[PDB]
């Protein structure tokens, strides 16, 4: 009945819903439109932070990066206060994940591929995880403005949920580096009304949101249950048929998260 419930969500919210839950030894593969392309939006900041962690030692997180206020071309709540202080790489990893700081990710792309090779290097790191489907072609602010049907700056629920299963549950990131990535998204202050809102209180949730034009609202997440069985949940949606200013529906992802909680009892 999962398909009949997920299509009702699309009928009631006027949007396209895509979900993917990787199979386990116990659970099966919960998939709805999981192989169609949705915009990354801010969801790419979580594997971009891990890209900085893999390519650099822990001593690199304390490197002072000096940016200007003219480098602030995107919604960047944390980089707005440290215009003259600069910020260490570990602090921009905190901003790009916990607060989805746009300027953080932009200079995070610079530290990875240089002034003009950041998006290609972030895409190459996803290839190193086995993800040959996702692609990042624009930086902030343009990666959230691509027209519907455009393949640029897109991933799939299947692709990004597989990637996060290697980031949080896999052995792509070493223990100590994995511990700070798991701590960063578990401190996130952007996804309270999304996947968290769909799973009960004694279920542990760690997530990274994404929101953009054409009613885009995403939230990639790994959920933990009271017994401890881990699950990766990827809820991506958009409301293309409403214009660039179509309002995203945060209750949509919560409802989809309630449905995947009902099959994970
Ligand atoms: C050019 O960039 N345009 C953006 C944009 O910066 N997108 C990013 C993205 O995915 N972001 C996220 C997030 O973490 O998910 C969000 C959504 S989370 C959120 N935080 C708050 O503090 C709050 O009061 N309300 N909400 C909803 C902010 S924008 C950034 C945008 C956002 S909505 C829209 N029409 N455009």
């Amino acid at each position: 009945d999962l398909a009949d419930r997920f299509a009702e969500l699309e009928r009631r919210y006027d949007a396209r819903l895509g979900v993917y839950v990787p199979a386990t030894g116990t659970t099966a593969a919960i998939e709805y439109r999981a192989d169609e392309r949705f915009a990354f939006c801010s969801t790419f900041k979580a594997p971009l932070v891990a890209a900085v962690l893999h390519q650099n030692p822990l001593t690199h997180l304390d490197k002072l990066i000096t940016y200007t206020s003219d480098d602030i071309r995107s919604i960047s709540p944390v980089a707005q206060q440290h215009v003259q202080t600069g910020m260490t790489i570990g602090q921009l990893c905190d901003a790009a994940i916990r607060y989805s700081d746009g300027t953080a990710a932009n200079l995070l792309l610079a530290d990875l591929g240089g002034p003009g090779g950041g998006t290609a290097a972030f895409t190459g790191y996803l290839r190193s995880l086995g993800d040959t489907v996702s692609r990042l072609d624009a930086e902030e602010p343009e990666l959230n403005r691509d027209p519907p049907g455009d393949e640029r700056d897109t991933t799939t629920p299947h692709a990004i949920a597989l990637v996060l299963q290697q980031l949080v549950l896999g052995n792509a990131l070493p223990p100590d580096k994995r511990a700070l990535l798991t701590d960063w998204m578990a401190r996130n202050t952007t996804g309270a009304k999304r996947i968290r809102a769909g799973f009960p209180a004694d279920w542990k949730v760690i997530d990274k949101t994404g929101t953009g034009d054409y009613g885009r609202a995403n939230d990639i997440a790994v959920v933990w249950s009271p017994t401890g069985v881990p699950y990766v949940v990827a809820v991506m949606s958009d409301r293309a048929g409403g214009g660039y200013d179509a309002e995203p529906r945060e209750a949509l992802l919560a409802e989809a998260a309630t449905c995947v909680a009902g099959v994970l009892a």
